[PDB]
């Protein structure tokens, strides 16, 4: 029993976690084999910070300039190359604590860990949600660019996040391990802002789910809706659309429960419209949307209480 | 910015983690050096669960009766012994990544990180609090018994809970690494339940200054309270007292921020008598107290937005 914010265990990446500095700038890389990740904005310094041109600042740059630390090893950089917005530094050593790996990008909506680090040194584990807006409600500090986000398979690592920088509500964005930004952001100061966001209406499904699996049925009702009647109401309360894919998706959890999706749906619909009246669940007084359906299942007992 | 409910990297436990078998039973281990720890409930038949005696459970075992497995590897047990409700069992190998480490026992409202495992393999990393009535809300399934909890301060594991057992309200109890239980609980199957609980008032003010360190005032007033006073509004909303040790461990947060411990506590008193009307803090609509001060000062930045 119980459901906690419960993030992969980290072992496997903290092997991976380098120090990158480039001048007086110094932030996190990611050591695979015999490549270094990083945030191509490790070659900025506080005048490129406007308006850089990152081919035109890499090109002035050499191997001997970057310089890579595996705690007290110096690892020596034998090639360079952007890779969209990430830098690949070729170092000569193989990362002997390399995991079985994938990079893989993830939908909005979708959960992964951070291993938030600072100067190469890993600091604490936390889990994180994509938001419909490509941003991540992280929590970081200056040094923290270049952390990763990452689901585990069995022991394979799946890399989703690397961490890019703060916009100025405090919401963070970043690019999956090939370099491509998640969301309209860029990795310069701009006027940029996260756009508006919504709620993971899939995710809250999941989660009164899981407080049904852990025994607590107080937020059910005997109604049911249509998903058109639910999507009407669900759009009113700045909620994603559920679509039947969704549904199907919610199909294990409605079949250990026994509660149909649309009958969890018109739950859902009723404490949108009357709040919880002074109740919680699953020990929160909102309703979560950072659990997906495999984070319940995961987590949670393949027997209902 | 940001805040999250952040655990220790959880590398150099997972390291750490074994399986162990007693005939039909399978928990997990805690191997380090050449000892292995785990719950002594692994001796425990179905028959022996309402009134096992142990020392007699013990007695009748020998070495070769517990089969413990590294991942792949067998540890050959070469002694056993009984360490008032842990099993220490000597096996014929140091363990290769055994951290340094330290064996220390927390106080109510201090919190750790908890690595689930299930059949000495790591699930889950997630941040718990010792209850004020020495319960745990955890976040473990059939055969988590074994896993443990720690704090890490630099690179030293300080070991502090080993989960022994479910409480009927589905919260946890267990003992410190030399066997103690955490609270009035016992392992074996009695009427046993958590007492009543309290708020961990420190934390909720920990975690006020984190939403002002976090940019967000919204719920601070211009009233200051007496400590005696505002103790006695906590004692009516079951809160834990506040003592003079508490303003002067909330010191340092009351110096970054600029408001004064009292002041905070007169913040707190309005939240108590009129709730939070619809807003939140730091993304909860509850009042949260499993963050301590150290964790504030851990996560937050050293310098107020
Ligand atoms: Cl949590
Ligand atoms: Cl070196
Ligand atoms: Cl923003
Ligand atoms: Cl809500
Ligand atoms: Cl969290
Ligand atoms: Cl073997
Ligand atoms: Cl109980
Ligand atoms: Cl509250």
């Amino acid at each position: 029993s119980g459901f906690r914010k419960m993030a992969f265990p980290s072992g496997k990446v903290e092997g991976c976690m380098v120090q990158v500095t480039c001048g007086t700038t110094t932030l996190n890389g990611l050591w695979l084999d015999d490549v270094v990740y990083c945030p191509r904005h490790v070659i900025c310094t506080s005048e490129d910070m406007l308006n850089p041109n990152y081919e035109d600042l890499l090109i002035r740059k050499s191997n001997h300039n970057f310089l890579v630390q595996a705690g007290n090893v110096q690892l020596r950089v034998i090639g360079h190359s952007m890779q969209n917005c990430v830098l690949k530094l070729k170092v000569d050593t193989a990362n002997p604590k390399t995991p079985k790996y994938k990079f893989v990008r993830i939908q909005p909506g979708q959960t992964f860990s951070v291993l938030a680090c600072y100067n190469g040194s890993p600091s604490g584990v936390y889990q994180c949600a994509m938001r419909p807006n490509f941003t991540i409600k992280g929590s970081f500090l200056n040094g923290s660019c270049g952390s990763v986000g990452f689901n585990i398979d069995y022991d394979c690592v799946s890399f989703c996040y690397m961490h890019h920088m703060e916009l100025p509500t405090g919401v963070h964005a970043g690019t999956d391990l090939e370099g491509n930004f998640y969301g309209p952001f860029v990795d310069r100061q701009t006027a940029q802002a996260a756009g508006t966001d919504t709620t993971i209406t899939v995710n809250v499904l999941a989660w009164l789910y899981a407080a049904v699996i852990n025994g607590d049925r107080w937020f059910l009702n005997r109604f049911t809706t249509t998903l058109n009647d639910f999507n009407l109401v669900a759009m009113k309360y700045n909620y994603e659309p559920l679509t039947q894919d969704h549904v199907d998706i919610l199909g294990p959890l409605s079949a250990q429960t026994g509660i149909a999706v649309l009958d969890m749906c018109a739950s859902l619909k009723e404490l949108l419209q009357n709040g919880m009246n002074g109740r919680t669940i699953l020990g929160s007084a909102l309703l979560e949307d950072e659990f997906t359906p495999f984070d319940v299942v995961r987590q949670c007992s393949g027997v209902t209480f």
